[PDB]
C-alpha cells in the first residue's frame, strides 16, 4: 500500500491509544511544513515584483521568509489545541499558550535553519522537538527545560532539491517525501538506520586555528589515515539541517565544536542539537559534545548552546576516544 | 515593470536584430529547465509509490532523474530548430541534429549536476554553454571543441531552496527567480558583479594529501592568515552549481584543483568549467587552472577535464601569485 | 483560527468518541480528491505530448481521467483499512474488500461525474456516500442496499473554477476550498443552509416533449409566473455536481425526472441521488422523485435509477403540490 | 514534436516577418492568463483565512478576483510595449498607454467573464480581441471602435476543469492546454473546425416570455422537431466562454438574443461578441445578430451591446431562415 504522513501518524496514534491530541499536533506540523515549503520555493513571488502593479498592499508590509516561517509555525501549532509552551529561536522568551487553546505538549523549534544560506538558495529547513508537560503547575519556561532523553517526537524538514520531513519517535525514524502536486507527504524510507561507519566528515575548517587538540588530531587522520586507506571526503553545506540529513542517509560525521568566538559552541541545544541528536540516536547513531551525551544535558537557559559531534557510531566513538586519550 | 525571462530574451533578441533562432533556443532552454525543476521537486512521486494502484514497478525498474533531465534537454532543444550539435555529459559522442531540425547553434550541457547529492536532497543543477557554429562543413563533434572564449551564452539553473536560472551573455549576467505557481522566471537580479574580495573558501579538503603546494599554502593563509585578520569560512556543498552560485552571490573562491587520482582535475571543460568560467568572467571574476585562463584552453576531447579555480578577482589573484612563486 | 479539512475531521472524530476508523476513511477520501483534482487540472500533460520524447512508457498504457479516478478512489479507500464493500459507477458488481484490509464502512461513489462535459472542459466532480455495515454476515452487495436515510456521511468534490469538497454528516454541511499551493482543504463555509426559495431552475429542456404534465406545468410557471413577478433564470451545466452545488449555494431547483428514454429517470440512486439528497436535506432543502422522498427508497439494484427533484424547500414543495394536484 | 504556446507564437511571428512586437504581445497575454488561472484556482487562499496569523482583514476588505484579473491584464499588457489603447469591461473609458510604453496594438478584453458563476465555482474565462491601430493621429477610444472584421487576433482562456487557451488568427484556430506543473500551454488541438451541424442548443429560457417569434419558433423545432428526429439537448452554463467553447468543440448553437430588458441584447460588442464571432468564423461557423453578421457591425460606443447567435453553420442558417420568414 501507499502510506501518507497523515495516515501514518493517525495509525500510530491509534496503536498508542492516544486521545488524539498529539496526532492533531503532528498533523499541524505537517501543514505548517507544506506552508513553509511553498513559501521557500518562491511560489507567488511575481506579485512581489509587480506582476499586477502595486495596488495590492496599501499597507507597507512584506514578510522575510524567516518571520513568515515563525508566524506559520506558531499559529499552526496554537491551532492544534495541543501545546502549552512554545520555544522559538526567534523569541527571547518562551511563548505561553492562552488557556482556551492550551494542551499538554511543549514544542521547541527552529522555524528556518541555515540562514547564511538563504540568499544564495542553498538548502534550509525546520527543526522541531516535542516534550510532554511534567508539572501540573502553570506552564512556564521551566517546562521546556527538559533533557533530550525526554523527547516524545523530533525531526526536521529539509527544503533541498526536494522537500523531506523526517520524524523520529520512540520506535524509529521514518522519512517522508513531499509530493507538491497533491500536497501529501509520502513514506519513502522506513525505520531508518545510519551506517556504522561512513566516509564523509563535515565541519567548518575555517576555524582550524581555534579547534581543540582532539578535533585537530581527528581531522588530520581523516586526511592522512594512519592505516594508509582512502581519506574521508569533505562536505559542509553550511546548513545544519542539510549536513545532518546527508549524515543520516550516507553515514559519516558532522561536527560543530567549541571555538574562540563560540567556546560553548554555536548551535542551540533546545531546537538544534537536541532534535538532531534524538533523530541520530533512534537511528543507531551517536551525538556527543565530546565529553557527555547531548541528550543528557539538562538545560538552564532556553537559548543555551552546546558543542555537538554526531553521526555514525564508529566515527563518533573514534573521535570520543581521541578526547578520552588527550584528557 | 516586471520582467519575465520570456520578455527579456525576446527584447534582447529584438535589440540585437536576431532572426529569432537564438531566442527560440533560449525559450526552449527556459522550458527545459522548468520541466526538470518539477521532476526534481518530486511532483507526482505519489504515483511511483502506488497511489493509484498497480504497484508493479518497484525498486529500480524506472527512469532516474538524471536520465529524465537528459531527455528533457535533448528533446526540448531539438524542438527549437536552432541547434546542429549537442554535447552532453551523459552521452559518449556528440549528438548531431537531423537536417530537417538543424539550426546554427552548438550546445554543451550537464543535464543534472551534483549527482553525489541527489539521494541526500542537496542542491543540484543544470549547466549549459552555447556556441555559434563556425564551419561551413558538415556539423560534427569538432564543432563542439571551441574555446570558452567563443561562447555566445552560458549559465545554469540551480535547483535549491528555490529554483533560479542564471544567464550570461556579452552584455552581462542576470539572475531570474522561478515562480513555480505561474511557470515564469522573474528577473530578480540584474547585471551582476561579483565582489572584489570574499571571505569564504570552497574546496574538498579530503584531498589534502594530494594537493600541490600552492593549493596547500593557500589553504594555510585562509585558516592562519599571516597578518592575523579574521580567517576565511569554509563552505563546500558538493554540487558545483551550488558552490559556484554561492561564490557569485556572496564572493570568495571555489577550487577543484588537480590531485593524484585526477592529474587533469576532475571537472569537465566543455559543460562544467567553460560555462562557469564564462559566467564568472562576465561578472568581473576570474577562472584559472592555476596557470592559464580556463576560457582560453583549446579542447581536444569533448569530455576533457580541467583544473578550475574561480571567483572573487583578488582571491584568485592571490592564489595565482602563490603558483608563480612556487616556480 | 484557520480550520483545515484534516483538523476538522479529526476534531469531529474526537468529539464523537470514534475509534478513528472513520476519520482514517475521510482522511483517505480527502487524499483521493486532491489526487483527482491535480489530474483533472492536467498537471503533467506535457509528458503525454512528448516533452521528454517517447521513451517513458515502453508499455502501451495511458489512463482515461475516468479510469484513473476510479483507481485512485479504490486504492485510497482500501488503504484506509476502513471499508468492507465498495460500489462504483464503473463496476457491474459491488467490490468486496480483502479481509486483511477490511473495516466496517460501505462506500458508494461516482469517481467522476459529468462525463459528457469532460472533453469540453466544463466542471466535473466526485460524489460519495458512506454507510456503516449492519449485518455481522460476510459483507456482500446487500450491505450497500440501504436507504439514504441511513447515510453516515456524504458529499462531493467539484472541480470547477476552483476545487471544493462538500461534506455532510449528522450535524450539518460544511464546504472546504482546496488551496492547491499547500494541498490543504480550508473550511470556507460553515453549517451551510440553502435559501428557502431561489430564483433559478435547472433541467434539460430538450426532453420537453417527454416530460410528464406537472413538470410541464411547473416549467411554464417559471417562465410565465401567474403572479406576474420576474421569471426564474435558467441554468443547466450538464454536470450533476455543478448544478447541484450552484443549487446549494444560490438556491433554486434542480430537476432530473422520468422521460421516454429514461422512464425510471437517468440518475443513479446509490452514488448520485442519494448523496446529493443527503447534502440537500442536512442543509434544510428537499429531495423528492415527485412521489416519495429519495432517501426513503430502499434500493434493490446497486445500479438502480430514480427520478430526482431537489433544492430549496418552497420551490420543491411548489412542484410536489402540482404533482399532488394532478394525481 | 511538442509545441508549446511560446514556440508556436514565436514561429508564427518569424514566418510572418513581424518585428516581434505582436509576439511580445501574445507572450504577455500568455503570462497574464497563467497568473489569472492560479488566482482563480485559489492558490494561497490559506493566507486569507489566517494560516500565518494576523486575521485582521476578514469579510470583504480585500481584492476580488475580478479586480485582480483586470490588474494582471492591464499591467502585463502595458509591459509588452506593444499596445496604445486598451478597453476593458471593467473600465468606463478606454485606457491610453503612456508614450514611453506605446506600441501599435489595441486590445479589448473582459478580464473575467461569467461573474454570476464566480461564487458557485462554475467555469469562468477571459476574452480578448486585438486590433492594429490604423490612424496616425493621437491614440484614443475611437481606436477601439473598429469592426470585428478588422481583428488581427482574438480568443479566450477558459478556467474550467482544466485551463485552456484558444487563439484564432488569419490562418486558423488552435487549442492549447495549460499544464500548470510547468507553466506551459501545450498545443493540443490544431486548426479547429466546428462541425456543420450539432445537436445541442444553448439559451437561457427563463426569458421565454420576452423572446421574438423567430427565437420562439426555433426553440419549438429543437424540442418538437416537425420531421420527428431526435430532439436537441439543452446546455447553458451561464458563462459565455464556457458555453461558446462547448459549442466550438461539440458543435450546435449558442444564443443571447434581444429581450425586453435588453432590447439590444445583453452581451458586449467589443470584448464578448466580437472575439467570439471571430473565433467562430475562423472555425467555419457563423455569428449573427439574427439579421447581420456580428463582425460587420460598426460600433459606436466601446460598451455597446449586441444580440448574438453563433455556432454550427447549418444551425445558425436554419435560425436566420426563420428570421427572414417572419418578415
Ligand atoms: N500519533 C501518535 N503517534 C505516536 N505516538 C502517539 C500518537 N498519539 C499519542 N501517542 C502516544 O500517546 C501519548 C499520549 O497521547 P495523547 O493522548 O495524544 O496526548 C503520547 O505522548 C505518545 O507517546
Ligand atoms: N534572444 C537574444 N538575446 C541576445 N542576443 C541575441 C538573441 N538572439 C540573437 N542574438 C544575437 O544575434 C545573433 C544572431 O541571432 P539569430 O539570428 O537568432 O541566430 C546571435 O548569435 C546573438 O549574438
Ligand atoms: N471523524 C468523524 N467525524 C464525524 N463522526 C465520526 C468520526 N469518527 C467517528 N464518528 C462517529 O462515530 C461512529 C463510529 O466511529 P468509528 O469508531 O470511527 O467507526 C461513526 O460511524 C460516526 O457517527
Ligand atoms: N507572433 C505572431 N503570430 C502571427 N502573426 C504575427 C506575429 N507577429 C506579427 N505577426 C503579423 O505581422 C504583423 C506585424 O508584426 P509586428 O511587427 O510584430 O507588429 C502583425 O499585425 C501580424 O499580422
Ligand atoms: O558558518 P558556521 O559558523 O559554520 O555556522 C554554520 C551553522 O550556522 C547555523 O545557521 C546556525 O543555525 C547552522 O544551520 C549551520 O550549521
Ligand atoms: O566529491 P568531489 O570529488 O568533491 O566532487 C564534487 C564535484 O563533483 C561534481 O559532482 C562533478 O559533477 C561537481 O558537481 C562537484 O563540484
Ligand atoms: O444530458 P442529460 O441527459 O441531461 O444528462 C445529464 C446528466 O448526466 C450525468 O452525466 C450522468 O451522470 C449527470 O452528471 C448529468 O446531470
Ligand atoms: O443570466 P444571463 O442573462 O443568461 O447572462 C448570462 C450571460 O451573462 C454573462 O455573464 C455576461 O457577462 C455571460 O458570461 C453569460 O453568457
Ligand atoms: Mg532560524
Ligand atoms: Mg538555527
Ligand atoms: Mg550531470
Ligand atoms: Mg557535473
Ligand atoms: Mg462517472
Ligand atoms: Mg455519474
Ligand atoms: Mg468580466
Ligand atoms: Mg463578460
Amino acid at each position: 500500500n501507499i502510506v501518507t504522513l497523515t495516515r501514518f501518524v493517525m495509525e500510530e496514534g491509534m496503536k498508542a491509544r492516544g486521545t488524539g491530541e498529539m496526532t492533531q499536533l503532528l498533523n499541524s506540523l505537517c501543514t505548517a511544513v507544506k506552508a513553509i515549503s511553498t513559501a521557500v520555493r518562491k511560489a507567488g513571488i511575481a506579485h512581489l515584483y509587480g506582476i499586477a502593479g502595486s495596488t495590492n498592499v496599501t499597507g507597507d508590509q512584506v514578510k522575510k521568509l524567516d518571520v513568515l516561517s515563525n508566524d506559520l509555525v506558531i499559529n499552526v501549532l496554537k491551532s492544534s489545541f495541543a501545546t502549552c509552551v512554545l520555544v522559538s529561536e526567534e523569541d527571547k522568551n518562551a511563548i505561553i499558550v492562552e488557556p482556551e487553546k492550551r494542551g499538554k505538549y511543549v514544542v521547541c523549534f527552529d522555524p528556518l535553519d541555515g540562514s547564511s544560506n538563504i540568499d544564495c538558495l542553498v538548502s534550509i529547513g525546520t527543526i522541531f522537538g516535542i516534550y510532554r508537560k511534567n508539572s501540573t503547575d502553570e506552564p512556564s519556561e521551566k517546562d521546556a527545560l527538559q533533557p533530550g532523553r525526554n523527547l516524545v517526537a523530533a525531526g526536521y524538514a529539509l527544503y533541498g532539491s526536494a522537500t523531506m520531513l523526517v520524524l523520529a519517535m520512540v520506535n524509529g525514524v521514518n522519512c517522508f517525501m513531499l509530493d507538491p502536486a497533491i500536497g501529501e507527504f509520502i513514506l519513502v524510507d522506513r525505520d531508518v538506520k545510519i551506517k556504522k561507519k561512513g566516509s564523509i566528515y563535515s565541519i567548518n575548517e575555517g576555524y582550524a586555528k581555534e579547534f581543540d587538540p582532539a578535533i585537530t588530531e581527528y581531522i588530520q587522520r581523516k586526511k592522512f589515515p594512519p592505516d594508509n586507506s582512502a581519506p574521508y571526503g569533505a562536505r559542509y553545506v553550511g546548513s545544519m539541517v542539510a549536513d545532518v540529513h546527508r549524515t543520516l542517509v550516507y553515514g559519516g560525521i558532522f561536527m560543530y565544536p567549541a571555538n574562540k568566538k563560540s567556546p560553548k559552541g554555536k548551535l542551540r541545544l533546545l531546537y538544534e542539537c537536541n532534535p538532531m541528536a534524538y533523530v541520530m540516536e533512534k537511528a543507531g547513531g551517536l551525538a556527543t559534545t565530546g565529553k557527555e551525551a547531548v541528550l543528557d544535558i539538562v538545560p538552564t537557559d532556553i537559548h543555551q548552546r552546546a558543542p555537538i559531534i554526531l553521526g555514525s557510531p564508529e566515527d563518533v566513538t573514534e573521535l570520543l576516544e581521541i578526547y578520552q586519550k588527550h584528557a
